[PDB]
């Protein structure tokens, strides 16, 4: 090969990378300019590797999901793809802008890629976008099923459920190192369902006609043809800096195997180079930063119970009576036992107590939906995921997955801690189901 390893160029002022909302007419005037030009590209240089189609193939060529690979990948992936931008309009310190929609305010379709004729539209976009209507950030392609109120609700529950309670540590909220899938906590959720909601529903006629499979956003190969693609991963880059801000075990990944990997990209000259994990770690040394924006979501650690007092686990079966499960064809709850209870402090610090599915099987074009609660029965409201029982979700953008929940919190929030035994119910919203098997294992 012989490929160098990129040179960081040198660093003026820090390229800041803005919400999409609410930005001035001049911003978005350029952002189309940028695109506009990487799209001439597609016709006047097919094969030069910053045109818009080649770096909509970046995305579709790159076993980099589903693993902690996701994360490094594709914040190398947006920074090669931000300086292109840059240089196509002669504009060394342009900011990719961010979906800010972990804000209530950044909830919406964002209205400059909402612009008929301009360069950042995709019509191969879905329906439920628009008329004002808030992001689904548990979308699995149907239609919001509660209030605007309850959907806000839920989608900033799912942000904490996700940026907090459910990625504790580092493994947890990157991913895992076959084809058991290891995705991440905002892998999963938000990253999957914001592809999906804005995609176009599969099976339905495309511009013309050939019967959707979801284009752009809502299928892998064609996600990189819509704008908003490196807009909301703008966003999902921003997670990573924002899961740091609070220190303690949320650090990055230690391992000499993830920090010494690898990946191949193009500069915006045109030139190939070698990337490492490990030097992409601090953003302000790539030279960019976001603007400061507040995460309200840091506040739902929701306040109330579903249920009053403990489930009778008598009265329900164990775990090795349900699994393996065929399918998850309805709610279904079921007793687990704890590998130990009533933990110290010191305990917690040294290893997390995770709530592992294992062997969760479906068809990989399905859309594939269920949720987690703890110390409930099969009636749980599923609609209402501002409770103390509320786990985590699991979903998919025949596949064999692996969902982890960290459920301390829920434990002490409930009043479950010195119980060796707990409740689980399991709640599917959409696909054909299969668990192999569920284990609460003392993790890293
Ligand atoms: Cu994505
Ligand atoms: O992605």
């Amino acid at each position: 090969s012989k490929v160098p390893y990129y040179k960081f160029p040198s660093v003026t002022k820090l390229r800041i990378r803005p919400p999409a909302h609410a930005l001035d007419e001049a911003y978005i005037a350029k952002y189309n300019l940028a695109i506009s030009r990487m799209k001439d590209l597609d016709k006047t240089q097919p094969d030069n590797p910053i045109g818009f189609k080649q770096q909509a193939n970046i995305h579709c060529a790159y076993q980099v999901h589903n693993s902690w690979l996701f994360f490094p990948f594709h914040r190398w992936y947006l920074y090669f793809y931000e300086r292109i931008l840059g240089s196509l309009i002669d504009d060394p310190t342009f900011g990719l802008p961010f979906w800010n929609w972990d804000h209530p305010k950044g909830m919406r379709f964002p209205p400059m890629f909402d612009v008929p004729g301009t360069a950042l539209y995709d019509e191969r976009r879905g329906d439920q976008i628009h008329n004002g209507n808030f992001i689904d950030l548990g979308s699995f392609g149907d239609q919001v099923e509660t209030t605007q109120l309850q959907l806000m609700t839920n989608n900033l529950t799912l942000m904490y459920r996700q940026l907090v309670t459910n990625s504790p540590c580092p493994l947890m909220f990157f991913g895992g190192p076959s084809t058991v899938e290891a995705a991440g906590t905002v892998e999963n959720i938000p990253h999957s369902p914001v592809h999906i909601w804005v995609g176009t529903r599969r099976g339905s006629v495309l511009p013309d006609g050939k019967i959707s499979n979801g284009e752009d956003m809502g299928n892998f190969y064609s996600a990189g043809l819509d704008p908003l693609f490196y807009c909301h991963h703008s966003n999902v880059d921003r997670m990573w800096n924002e899961w740091k801000a609070t220190g303690g075990k949320r650090t990055d990944l230690q391992n000499k195997d993830w920090l010494n990997s690898e990946f191949f990209f193009y500069d915006e000259n045109g030139n190939p180079f070698k990337v490492r994990v490990r030097d992409c770690l601090d953003t302000k040394k790539m030279g960019y930063d976001y603007q400061p924006t507040a995460t309200p979501w840091r506040n739902f650690k929701p306040k109330t119970k579903a249920s009053a007092g403990k489930v009778n686990t008598g009265s329900i079966p164990p775990e090795s009576q349900v699994f393996p499960l065929a399918k998850l064809d309805k709610a279904i709850s079921f007793s687990i036992n704890r590998p130990a209870s009533s933990r110290t402090q010191q305990e917690k610090n040294a290893q997390e107590e995770v709530l592992t599915f294992n062997a969760i099987k479906y068809d990989n074009r399905d859309y594939i939906r269920f949720d987690v609660f703890l110390n409930v029965d099969n009636n749980v409201n599923a609609n209402e995921l501002d409770k103390a029982e509320f786990a985590g979700s699991y979903t998919s953008l025949t596949a064999t997955a692996t969902l982890r929940l960290a459920i301390t919190e829920l434990l002490e929030d409930i009043g479950l801690e010195d119980e060796d035994t707990i409740a689980v119910t399991l709640v599917p919203k959409k696909g054909d189901i299969s668990i192999g098997g569920v284990e609460i294992k003392l993790a890293d």
